């Protein structure tokens, strides 16, 4: 254990109110909880030790920004121990669903227990700066024995997309891509990375993506105009396959801490019409995470 003070703050403690008002039932489909470490320790394999960011803080943020629901995504700092994430879902009293990280050896019963606890998929992280090992064969095997209706969430960088194509084509359930596979948004909406990512989207009908993280992808900083110009055409072209999230509490972003109000204000830039906003924030995430309500 490290004290909270000793650990890394990566979020804005007093974020601006967004100028944009999200519609009723809006889902922040990419967020995390960290600890609280006193009850839920970090993984021995964690590559960062963040400050506590618990459910009460997450819900306060959710309310402040005007969102109705969250998808709480197991963070790499907690490894395959989903306890913190599971506790947050429990505390959300129905307003949250989850994504887990699992030992590929996890048994049928343990997966069932994760489903009851509100998980609707598992995450595969191909960023070496976050996770050392990524056994594709084992990943494929676990993906083939998930509870009915689960998907897989995949996080990778643009420079390994081509290498990952055979793996992704073999995944036997739907796929959600974190942060569009980190394209270089400086290139424009028809740049090399976006062309490659579109080839991936065009290969299977059931690949969804998060149109997220201008803070991570656009080194100019706010208003992140390159992200806006490069991402908006992608949203428009794949309107039925796009979801969105804040990425709060922004692990690893301590050197460029984003204002969540500004993060939310990207929404009407990449989704300029009411219909696009409703698809990205309500209809699409509902089909993935609350299909029983659709
Ligand atoms: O969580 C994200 O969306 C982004 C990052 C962190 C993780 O993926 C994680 O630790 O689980 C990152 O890019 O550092």
């Amino acid at each position: 254990s490290l004290t909270n003070d000793e650990r890394i703050l990566s979020w804005n403690e007093t974020p601006s109110k967004p100028r944009y008002t999200p519609p009723p039932g809006a889902i922040d489909a990419h967020c995390h909880v960290f600890g609280p470490m006193a009850q839920f320790p970090f993984s021995p394999k964690a590559k960062y030790l963040p400050r506590d960011a618990g459910p009460d803080m997450l819900f306060a943020l959710r309310d402040h920004l005007g969102f109705a629901r969250n998808v709480i995504v197991q963070a790499s700092c907690h490894g395959t121990d989903n306890a913190a994430t599971l506790d947050a879902i429990a505390r959300a009293q129905g307003k949250a669903r989850g994504i887990a990280v699992v030992d590929p050896a996890i048994d049928e019963a343990e997966l069932a227990a994760l489903h009851e606890g509100g998980m609707r998929g598992i995450r595969f992280n191909f960023l070496k700066r976050l996770v050392d090992d990524a056994p594709k064969d084992k990943f494929l095997e676990v993906a083939g024995r998930l509870p009915a209706g689960w998907h897989v969430v995949i996080y990778f960088e643009a420079d390994i997309l081509e290498e990952l194509r055979p793996f992704m084509d073999a995944i036997p359930v739907p796929i959600v891509i974190d942060h569009m596979g980190r394209p270089d948004v400086r290139q424009g909406p028809d740049g090399a990375d976006m062309k490659a990512f579109r080839r991936l989207l065009d290969s299977r009908e059931d690949i969804w993506f998060k149109a997220t993280c201008p803070d991570r992808l656009d080194p100019a900083g706010p208003p992140w105009d390159d992200f806006a110009r490069s991402v908006a055409p992608l949203v428009a072209d794949y309107a039925d396959r796009v979801i969105w999230g804040t990425a709060w509490p922004h692990p690893n972003m301590q050197d460029a801490i984003p204002d969540d109000g500004l993060v939310v204000d990207m929404i009407p830039r990449i989704a300029p019409t009411p219909e696009l906003q409703h698809k990205m924030l309500v209809t699409n995430p509902m089909r993935l995470y609350w299909s029983e309500e659709m």
